[PDB]
């Protein structure tokens, strides 16, 4: 079993670094695979590898894997379904950070789990996925990628069209929102109804969905991201 | 089995009237019980009864029931759990309208079903409830009403505290969002991402949550409510 993340542009390297360090800080008991697509330049890969080196130990491995871009690079994330050298993958977007150990996600008996999106709340968000790789399912995703329209023009819309009965699936396949707590809800509710956000307990993964990404541009959640990132740079370079 | 709605203030009488007529227009095959609490004046009850009279027939009955207010009248809705002269109740807020026949809701084998709220999407909204009445459960709701805090200060917060594992429950107990399509999502997404709202298919019950209520004060959904209400007044008085 492994955690996996994805980088398809040099500009997201700071997101990966914050995520890597948040997993290190949470003492996760499974290795991490960083997928990087063709558009990520080799110097950025080398920089990322150097940043991760001080977090490597005999008890935690961070590995790197080249993957081809999957165009609509908008579908490159589908590569997690082909990683069948692993029985189970916990995939996390590079614009998320882990606040608490989430190793229990590997205890879910399902081939596919995701957390609900906020709009609408009976569809799922594709930023956190717990999957069991299967190369035949991967092939059919690739094939259907040229047929199924996506209501958000991205991988979330496409995956919901491919798994339209996710909402009806068992509890193992539907992650609580605390495993993919999207800052878009915080932005909307914090000023008037902050109690809606405080209801999300435990809050284990923060997802910095929508734009700009925190490294691209001072809300409370963005302060938290920079706290994680700057500590990561401090510990990687000085620790 | 029956549909049920609730009025706890004279000012919501226009909401009840739009809802009653939307159920009539959808040709629902089960009767409707209108709960009215003590604060609703007798003349308003009489007006409502006269408005409903032309929709009464040998094949559809609208009945009225006095219920005592349940204070925190904020918990008066809990009275649906005591209606054990019915095996099953589909409860709908008076600020909703039915756009399509929803008689299939009575085919769900569960004691309690609700649709997800938008914030957060792993809690439920209490505006549409499919329940099997049970006077012992009612007693425990009343008892716990003096103990469990509500994260929104209302019945939705309280019922989520009472049923905190709703998200983990079976598909029968978790209604698709189309059975409680809250206009708050439309307000937020229509301008920028209208495709999120169009994903809600079928859209069977529109819930005019938040304020002001349409009869209290010209968005697209509010135009739709007034279309339903004004046709209802036309057919009740002229049809
Ligand atoms: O320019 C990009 C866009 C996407 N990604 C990767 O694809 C994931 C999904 O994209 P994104 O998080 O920006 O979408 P959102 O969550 O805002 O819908 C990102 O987290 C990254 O892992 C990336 O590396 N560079
Ligand atoms: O002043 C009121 C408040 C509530 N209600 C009844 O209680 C339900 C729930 O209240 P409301 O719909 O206003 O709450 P919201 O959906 O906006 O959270 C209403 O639909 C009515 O059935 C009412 O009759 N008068
Ligand atoms: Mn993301
Ligand atoms: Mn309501």
């Amino acid at each position: 079993a492994a955690y996996a993340t994805l980088i398809t542009s040099d500009a997201y390297v700071m997101g990966v670094e914050a995520l890597v360090y948040s997993l290190f800080k949470a003492r996760v008991a499974f290795p991490l695979v960083v997928l990087h697509s063709s558009q990520v330049t080799q110097p950025t890969v080398a920089k990322l590898t150097r940043f991760c080196a001080p977090f490597q130990s005999s008890t935690w491995r961070i590995s790197f894997r080249s993957v081809p871009d999957i165009g609509i690079s908008g579908y490159t994330k589908l590569h997690i379904f082909a990683m069948d050298d692993f029985e189970q993958i916990v995939y996390i977007d590079a614009d998320a950070i882990v606040l608490q150990n989430v190793d229990e996600l590997f205890d879910r008996s399902t081939s596919f789990a995701a957390a609900p999106d906020v709009f609408p709340p009976d569809r799922f968000n594709a930023g956190v996925l717990v999957i069991r790789p299967n190369k035949q399912l991967f092939a059919d995703l690739l094939a259907k990628a040229k047929e199924l329209k996506s209501y958000d023009g991205g991988d979330t819309g496409f995956l919901n069209a491919f798994f339209p009965k996710w909402f009806e699936s068992d509890a193992a396949s539907r992650l609580p929102f605390g495993y993919n707590a999207q800052r878009t809800m915080y932005w909307l509710v914090n000023g008037k109804n902050p109690g809606y956000w405080n209801a999300v307990q435990p809050l284990k993964i923060l997802h910095y969905s929508s734009n700009p990404k925190p490294w691209e541009d001072k809300g409370d959640l963005e302060i938290l991201w920079w706290q994680m990132y700057t500590e990561s740079r401090c510990m990687s370079f000085l620790g």
